[PDB]
Parts: structure tokens; sequence; C-alpha cells
């Protein structure tokens, strides 16, 4: 049933840190090597312009990768970086520049890939963790999420639109990907403010992507790269719902409305015990001192727990000004969410604080 576990709070892990690390990164990833899990810690907040990996068992740094933005190795515009699949061959995109590169862990250039649709035009590149985006590889290909390429969409239109691209790592060349949006948006704006978004994650064990559209109830899945299906992911305290879009002629209104609704976020995959984690936002009203552009520091949370066959077997309710839920991972021992908050009576700055949670029989 819908209620056989919950998540429950266990231990947490803490990492110093001083002025050469910030303590927020939009592209955080837990992997294994050598025996052991780390976390891959993209560093380009603020002035900071490297990537850091921690060693989780010891709760310290454990390396730092250079970034360099100008001589041989240099990466002019890094934003997303990924283990590919451990810290001796990472991949980094480069969007103002549509460039996707390899490094090394000494950040040396490996290769730099130019990246724009097959007609050659400008397409964001991302992977990250501020949602759950992290690409994945198949068969030497870098496969990413694609956004629309014309501002004002019609209802036909979305069908005909890929929700993926992919870049062979060898010979550079873009595939688009037979995977297409959902037919579940119904505004027809001449410049859409957002509302369209998605969390991916890949569970290479199945060779099988999970997509959850934040504004929509249902998972959608595919192990071929083609045929969909759809599975129930709804939060028990949201009213079921459909995306919205925003329309970008009512300023500030539509992206104001898409911070503080309620809607889904993350996606992720649980490697170790096979299961699935949905994150949820509760509804809120932005109030006059909050930012329209980022979600509210007192922003209330869930996380639906789904079995590997995609079946809910628990949710739990998560209270605002304590977590910072958009830097999130799995590890061996559970779901790792961030206490970074900055409402957080216990918030630190110069300490990457996460608290791991278990699932227990309800
Ligand atoms: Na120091
Ligand atoms: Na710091
Ligand atoms: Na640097």
């Amino acid at each position: 049933k819908q209620n056989e576990v919950e998540l429950v709070a266990e231990k947490q892990l803490a990492f110093p840190l001083d002025e050469q690390t910030y303590y927020l990164s939009k592209s955080m990833f837990q992997f294994e090597e050598n025996g052991k899990e780390y976390l891959h810690f993209e560093n380009t907040q603020k002035s900071l312009y490297d990537i850091v990996i921690f060693d989780i068992e010891n709760q310290q740094i454990a390396k730092r990768i250079p970034l360099h933005k100008t001589g041989p190795n240099g990466l002019p515009a890094v934003f997303g970086s990924r283990p590919s699949p451990d810290s001796q061959y990472i991949l980094v995109a480069q969007n103002n520049i549509s460039r996707l590169s390899s490094i090394n862990s000494q950040g040396e250039i490996i290769r730099n890939y130019n990246f724009q649709t097959p007609e050659g035009r400008f397409t964001p590149l991302s992977f990250g963790s501020y949602y759950n985006a992290p690409a994945f590889i198949k068969d030497s290909c870098i496969f990413l999420r694609q956004e629309i390429l014309k501002p004002d969409m019609k209802k036909e239109d979305w069908p005909r639109t890929h929700m993926f691209a992919s870049q062979d790592l060898r010979t550079g060349e873009v595939k688009w990907i037979p995977i297409f949006y959902p037919p579940i948006f119904k505004e027809e704006y001449d410049n859409i403010a957002g509302g369209y978004g998605f969390s991916y994650d890949y569970n290479y064990k199945e060779s099988r992507l999970v997509c959850g559209f934040f504004g929509y109830d249902s998972l959608m899945v595919t192990d071929d790269l083609k045929h969909i299906r759809w599975y129930n992911a709804k939060s028990r305290y949201l009213k079921s719902m459909k995306p919205k879009l925003g329309n970008s002629m009512e300023g500030i209104n539509a992206i104001i409305k898409l911070n503080e609704n309620p809607r889904y976020w993350h996606i992720m995959y649980d490697k170790y015990r096979n299961v699935y984690y949905r994150f949820a936002e509760m509804p809120y009203k932005l109030a006059p001192n909050e930012s329209p552009y980022e979600t509210p520091k007192g922003k209330e949370f869930s996380v639906i727990v789904l079995n590997a066959d995609f079946e809910i077997i628990g949710e739990t309710k998560f209270p605002g000004k304590k977590y910072f839920y958009k830097m999130s991972f799995v590890g061996r021992e559970g779901l790792y969410i961030s206490e970074n908050n900055l409402e957080n009576p216990q918030f630190d700055e110069n300490k990457l604080v996460f608290t791991c949670f278990k699932i227990k029989n309800a």
C-alpha cells in the first residue's frame, strides 16, 4: 500500500569549509571510485571556479580539481559537471559558448565539443543537481535535456518537440532522441515564462529513464528511449495537477506563481536500495520581503518513495526553514538532504551539512 514506509533521519554528514569552497553547488553528484563513495561538488558559485571532491566516509575534502578560464586547458564558461563515471573523466557543460568538454582529474582538457542543434542553432546545454538532471551515458554518447526551439508554442508543437538529444563522445555528432514532450501543455502564449520543466534520472541496472514534469502527477518511463509508460506519482498532500505555463507578458507575477505554487521537483533513483524518491513542494505564498527568483527558505516539502515497479510505498513531509533540498544525493547509507537553509538555526556558511534519511516500516 501507499503507507508501508517512511523516511527517518539517522546520521549527519558535515564538511568543514573555508573561503576556498562555497557551501552551495548546483552540480553535485555522488559517485564511487576505488572502492569508496565521494561527492563531486562543482565549486563555481561566486568568485570560485573549481571542482571539489568530498570524502563521505571521512567527512572531509578528498581533492580539488582546478578549472582554468584561459590557456591550453581553458574552460571559459563551466556550469554543470559530472563524474563520468568517476573523477578520472569528467564531462562539463559550457552553455554560454555552446560547448561540452571532457577533463581529467588534473583539470586538463581531453576534448572540446561544439554542441548545437543539427541545423546549427543555439540550444541550452546543462546538467546538474539543483533540480536532478544528471545526464546519462549510453553507448559512448552523452544524453541531455532539451528545451523548446521556438518561443510561441502551440498545442501541436509539444509532441513534435524532443525532450533529449545526445552527443557522440568520439565524433561530436548530435542526435535528437525520439522522446517527445507530452501533450499536457494547454496555454498558447507568445512567450513562455516557464512551467514545462522536468527532472529525470537514469537507472543503469535496468537501462531505464524516468522523467518527472514539475507540473504533473505522473512519471514518464522508458527502457528503449522510445516507448513510454506512465505511473502515478502524486503526493497525498497535493491536489491533482497538470502543468500551467507562465505567460512572460504577466511579468514578475508569472515567475512568482511558479515559485510559490505547489509542484514536483527532483526525481531520484536510489541504486543501493532500488527505489525512487520524488520531491514535492507544498503550497506557499511569496511574502513581500522574499525573492521571486528562488524557492523560499520556508517552503515545505515532501518526499514520495516508490519501489522498482513505480508503486508508491510511502511519503514523508518535511518542515520549512531547515533543509536545502536542492542539494540532495543518494549515498550508500540512504538519502542525504542538506541542512544549509539560511533559516535553519544551526546554519553555518562554512559547514556543508547533510542529514541521512533511511526507509523504515511505518
Ligand atoms: Na585558511
Ligand atoms: Na566557504
Ligand atoms: Na579556477
